[PDB]
């Protein structure tokens, strides 16, 4: 049962959530049920994961058995960048909310800052695999998303994969109604995000750490790629506390007041991953872990490098 990070809306965002990317149909429902049982309240979802309907089924069950009040649940989903044109924001969201069988989302995030070709082809690409841009921007999207908050369909808005330059563009937009309550970005010992975290915090924006375990099952994973869970320098620290590497990797974010959403459909791991409130990494250990930084991203979306608002070119 987790602590919280307070958002600028005074809302309380549970500091550990369950990730659902690539959680297969036929296992994600069980994963959500096991998670809620184990004390998880934060569930990270997305339209593009195309499993929200099963997530929704699992949440409905736990609600009616009263394992949890809806108000105790913190549900996040995200707008995919092929839906930045205004009517598409509404339709994408409605499909998300319908699949989820909920009456409101706690947070709705812009999934990526760069607009893709609009429509229902989620991965518009040229023969070489490069992403196809669209003309609607994350500003056009945000505008429409703000209406969701007005109508109470969404409690708060956020962004994901944004650089500080992007955040600035958002905050300095004349006629902005709502500010982002979080920036969800890849974060872990190899990509510690010190400057971006500093920047978001100085603006009232929390950070949500995705792929905290290095996303070891991602599709594009090459054996030469570094591997956090197998890192002897991470494993040493874990051994020092008789905890697993995953638990250290998750705890690291908690002690930075950074929200963290490890993905699993394995019951034992789902439990393990929230058992991170009965130990504490020393300052020496936190400093050692931070020193592992090498600015390596497991998620680069390099196929969209050529589009205007590519977030990862900037330093932070
Ligand atoms: N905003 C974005 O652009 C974006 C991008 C990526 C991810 N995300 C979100 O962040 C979540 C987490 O990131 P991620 O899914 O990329 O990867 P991750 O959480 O770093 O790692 C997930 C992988 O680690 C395994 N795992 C989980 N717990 C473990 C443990 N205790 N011991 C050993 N292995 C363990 C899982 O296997 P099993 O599942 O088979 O147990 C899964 O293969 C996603 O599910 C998604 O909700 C967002
Ligand atoms: O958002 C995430 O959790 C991880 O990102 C993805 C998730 C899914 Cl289910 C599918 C694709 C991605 C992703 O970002 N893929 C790389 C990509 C994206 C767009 C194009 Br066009 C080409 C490759």
């Amino acid at each position: 049962m987790a602590t919280f990070v307070e958002l600028s809306t005074k809302a309380k965002m549970p500091i550990v959530g369950l990730g659902t990317w690539k959680s297969p149909l036929g296992k994600v429902k069980e994963a959500v049920k096991v998670a809620i049982d184990a004390g998880y309240r934060h569930i990270d979802c997305a339209y593009v994961y195309q499993n929200e309907h099963e997530v929704g089924e699992a949440i409905q069950e736990k609600i009616q058995e009263k394992a949890v009040k809806r108000e105790d649940l913190f549900i996040v989903s995200k707008l995919w960048p092929t839906f930045f044109e205004r009517p598409l924001v509404r339709k994408a969201f409605e499909k998300t909310l319908k699949d989820l069988k909920l009456s409101y989302l706690d947070v709705y995030l812009i999934h990526w800052p760069q607009g893709f070709k609009s429509g229902d082809d989620l991965f518009p690409r040229d023969d070489k695999g490069n992403a196809i841009g669209g003309k609607a921007t994350f500003l056009d999207a945000w505008e429409a998303m703000e209406e969701l908050v007005d109508e109470g369909l969404v409690k708060a808005l956020g962004v994901s994969n944004f650089s500080h330059f992007q955040i600035e563009k958002l905050l300095n937009k004349p006629g902005l109604k709502y500010k982002p309550v979080t920036n969800q970005v890849e974060c872990h010992p190899y990509l510690t995000q010190e400057k971006l975290i500093q920047y978001c915090h100085s603006k009232g924006i929390t950070v949500t750490a995705y792929s905290p375990l290095g996303s070891p099952d991602r599709p594009w994973a090459k054996p030469e790629d570094p591997s956090l869970l197998e890192d002897p320098k991470i494993k040493e620290i874990a051994a020092k506390h008789k905890k697993t590497a995953a638990q250290v990797l998750i705890r690291f974010h908690i002690q930075r007041n950074v929200i963290v959403i490890p993905k699993s459909v394995t019951p034992a791991r789902i439990v393990e991953n929230i058992q991170v409130f009965d130990f504490k990494l020393s300052d020496e250990e936190m400093a050692t872990i931070l020193s592992f930084n090498r600015n390596w991203r497991a998620c680069n979306l390099l196929q969209s490098s050529h589009l205007e608002d590519y977030p990862f070119n900037a330093e932070y």
